[PDB]
């Protein structure tokens, strides 16, 4: 059963999924006035905090919570207060959108969701459309093809004390209702876990950068083939080695002149998938420029003129340091994509990562064999609330979760 599941404005069933043809609400539509501003009851003992994100204690705190509660046996991610920061507050991002509960006791914080906004491309689907011209229904199945501001929800998290208390829900209630009280009404989020319904799932791939390292401090191991060589270590170093320089001319670091490029070539790009995001100059600077210990953005530019970029972002993990970087956003006008992200694994070995991860979204397929990359056994599957969607394959989505 899905006790909480069951009861919202998702699809029950993947078949249900299949056989949905156009993209748009699913519950009948409602005003703010019918949303109340009280907040959703909790129990006595608990309060509902919204956090400043401009206080160091409060951003300290959230930090705490999830370096002990959030997503798991010889490695802790470690979700730094930059990298919070972040990942929490992009431009124009809405300070009640995240939610906390407090003991109220102590103020110790006990759980915590986010939502921030993003603008989605989240139409009717390339296949659906066509079928939908065959039956003469191309006007139902345009009519939400504007890109639409919606709430992006992660970091849900509830202190290990409090599980199986049915406080997660009660969370998602919450949120739900504050990002009701801004007239928005869809939100896109993202699980590792199988919930009621995704719209599209796609496998982890893993490409190792240090191998010796990976396999000092066992995170990888030295695989059974290999161990038949006369040297195991020196064949899998072999597989792996990297150039210590790019040879594209007019690789360099990302600079603030050259967000409005890197808007054009980015969006130009994202524009080909199903569902993507739309990114204001703003958003670009935000998501993109460098940030030390959080992301690392690289451009192709010559003659003034920007052809190609790629970034990355850093999760680092404890182990019981792993420093791991994961594909961010990246278009490729002037080389074809491969020599772009090889471009990408020699700067992020240059800068000392240990391993490239990535989700088979947008064309990281293309690139996987060549560039050594391996799958996993993780699936990250992509969920909407109060939106129905026709499956896609991953290849469609061209959103990147943090
Ligand atoms: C219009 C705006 C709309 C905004 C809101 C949109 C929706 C946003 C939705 C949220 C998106 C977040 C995405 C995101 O953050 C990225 S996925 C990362 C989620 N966080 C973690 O895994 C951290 C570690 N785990 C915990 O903190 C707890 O185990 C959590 C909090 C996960 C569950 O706490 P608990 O104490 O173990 O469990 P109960 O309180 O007793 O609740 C059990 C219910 O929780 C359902 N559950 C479990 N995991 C879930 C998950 N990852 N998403 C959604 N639901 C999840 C589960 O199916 C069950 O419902 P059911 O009985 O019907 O099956």
């Amino acid at each position: 059963a899905h006790a909480f599941w069951s009861t919202q404005p998702v699809p029950q069933t993947e078949d249900e999924t299949e056989k949905i043809v156009f993209a748009g609400p699913m519950d009948e539509p409602k005003t703010v006035a019918d949303i109340p501003e009280e907040p959703y009851p909790i129990a006595s003992t608990f309060e509902w905090w919204t956090p400043n994100m401009e206080a160091a204690d409060d951003i300290h705190a959230i930090y705490e919570l999830l370096r002990d509660n959030y997503v798991e046996s010889m490695f802790r991610f470690n979700y730094s207060e930059e990298f919070l920061q972040w990942a929490l507050c992009p431009p124009s991002y809405i300070p009640d959108w995240h939610v906390a509960v407090r003991r109220k006791a102590d103020k110790k914080l006990l759980a915590f969701i986010a939502g921030v906004p993003v603008t989605l491309r989240m139409g009717t689907p390339k296949y659906m459309k066509v079928k939908a011209q065959e039956k003469g229904q191309e006007e139902e199945a345009a009519k939400y093809d504007a890109p639409r501001h919606i709430c992006e929800i992660n970091f849900l998290c509830v202190h290990k004390q409090l599980r199986e208390k049915r406080l997660a829900p009660i969370l998602i209630k919450e949120v739900t209702r504050r990002v009701n009280r801004t007239n928005v009404w869809q939100a896109v989020y993202t699980a590792g876990v199988l919930l009621p319904t995704p719209y599209a799932s796609g496998q982890y791939f893993h490409r190792s950068l240090n191998p010796e390292k990976l396999v000092e401090i066992r995170f990888s191991g030295i695989p059974a083939q290999y161990q038949k060589f006369q040297n195991p270590m020196a064949m899998l170093k072999r597989n792996y080695q990297l150039p210590n320089a790019p040879k594209n001319s007019g690789l360099r670091e990302m600079k603030p002149s050259d967000v409005p490029q890197v808007r054009r070539i980015l969006m130009n790009y994202l524009d080909n998938f199903d569902v993507g995001p739309v990114f204001s100059d703003a958003e670009i600077s935000h998501y993109l420029l460098p940030r030390d210990g959080v992301v690392f953005t690289y451009v192709v530019e010559n003659d003034k003129k920007v052809t190609d970029f790629f970034s990355f972002y850093r999760i680092p993990s404890t182990v019981i340091i792993l420093n791991a970087a994961y594909v961010h956003y990246y278009a490729a006008t002037s080389m074809p994509l491969h020599q772009l992200i090889l471009d990408l694994l020699i700067v992020a070995h240059s800068r000392g990562f240990d391993v490239c991860n990535m989700v088979e979204i947008l064309d990281n397929r293309s690139f996987v064999e060549q560039l050594k990359f391996g799958a996993g056994d993780g699936h990250l599957r992509y969920y909407f609330y109060n939106w129905a969607y026709p499956k896609i394959k991953p290849s469609q989505v061209a959103l990147v979760m943090l």
